[PDB]
């Protein structure tokens, strides 16, 4: 598989000139080793961003709605981020659960409406600390991949990536371990091996999208089922470089 | 008071292209009167129309969120969108509260964050089928307004425009008369006198938000509590500039 980091930028910066000040610092830096490297940024910079970024890597939306066009007003749709020549989006991130209170409903719909018009998408999930403390996280975990497993239309595998966010370790006073990220990781594999074969488990990209820095990427790379990083933070500095650069340690 | 015209794009169109060919045909027309033009847009075409839109009308955004930036994937700010020189936005829209559940403190929150940020805001409400068929789309509108009247911070009130949209007259077999259009925008500007003063109630506009299509916008502006129009689907039409015309009846 090949590694895969996405940076998300979130709800950052807060200006156009900042955004462009960034995607110069992005073109500018070294890539070492053989990665896959997508940023995402706010809808109203992805023009900005599809425009002036490096080629060798590709841009994404942060959320996308269910539907092609209408009377949604606030939403941006695929056929939209597709007209500039955009083909990914972040799905199910943790603060859209959470603030936005996306259900699982919703984010499967957004999932197949979304592959079967030609996005490639980063479908996120993770437990927060109920579960984990309970020792349920796996079944959590569980829960949330089966709700997006019917959702991939025959053929889209190759277009799936998935991140995992320990939402247990965000904000909460408790830290995750390296080892914590690995055992996620594996988790999420072993469910697509059950539910929809070895063959598509080996290929799917998992990633962590807990905290990633210069200080932890290495050793999070080297994680067998770690295939990658959803980037916060760090993706908005120079350190996303580290981070991006990270893959050589990932076997 | 300047009679106000804004066209709500919604989740409209699918393309860029369409955006700019739409953009070409609003530029050649032919304004007539005295009218104030704002056109709202999906956030990834704002950019677009920011820059080839003609001067003498404004771009808004179709929403924001409540902060300047931050942890809210998904989600563009007044920051972001007040740095490509757009100062408008749309909150409170119906298929906000309804499909996307904005509640009132939300919208409260989001009022205030932009006025205080330099924005002006299209603020919008409205009552249901069961509040009207009870007798009690006042009651109903008024308790919106009035959460949204101590969100104004002081001096601000020259920066805000309400909207009343007949949500009971949106896909439920039943139609509002230019007597219903009246009636209600005469409710809101009567709020607001008993709440905020006459002074302020005698400056803000209130539109009419429901229907407005060529064939009924002339009678509609004719009201003489109804100081504009929130356009839908005629936004995307050549008929937009019939709607933004009918300002000549409006006294
Ligand atoms: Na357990
Ligand atoms: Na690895
Ligand atoms: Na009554
Ligand atoms: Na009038």
């Amino acid at each position: 598989r090949t590694f895969f980091v996405g940076g998300n930028w979130k709800a950052n910066p807060k200006t156009v000139e900042e955004a462009e000040k960034l995607i110069e610092m992005l073109n500018g830096a070294k890539v070492e080793g053989n990665v896959e490297v997508v940023v995402a940024a706010p809808f109203i910079f992805l023009p900005t961003l599809q425009q002036k970024l490096r080629k060798d890597w590709k841009v994404s939306a942060e959320n996308v709605f269910t539907k092609p066009n209408g009377a949604f007003t606030g939403e941006v749709t695929v056929p939209m981020i597709k007209s500039f020549g955009i083909e990914w989006t972040i799905l199910g991130h943790s603060e859209r659960r959470d603030i936005l209170k996306e259900d699982d409903e919703f984010l499967a719909a957004k999932a197949k409406f979304a592959l079967e018009n030609g996005m490639k998408i980063i479908y996120c999930c993770g437990e927060h600390l109920s579960e984990r403390e309970a020792g349920k996280a796996s079944e959590f975990v569980s829960a949330q991949i089966e709700k997006m497993i019917p959702a991939i239309p025959a053929g889209k595998w190759d277009d799936v990536v998935i991140a995992y966010e320990p939402i247990w370790a965000i904000g909460t006073g408790k830290v995750a371990s390296t080892q914590d990220a690995q055992e996620m990781c594996k988790v999420i594999r072993d469910i697509l091996a059950a539910k929809v074969g070895a063959d598509i488990a080996n290929k799917v990209r998992i990633l962590y999208g807990g905290s990633v820095k210069p200080n932890n990427c290495n050793e999070l790379a080297a994680c067998p089922d770690v295939d990658g990083f959803l980037v916060g933070g760090a993706s908005l500095e120079p350190g996303f470089i580290n981070i991006v650069n990270s893959n050589v340690h990932s076997k």
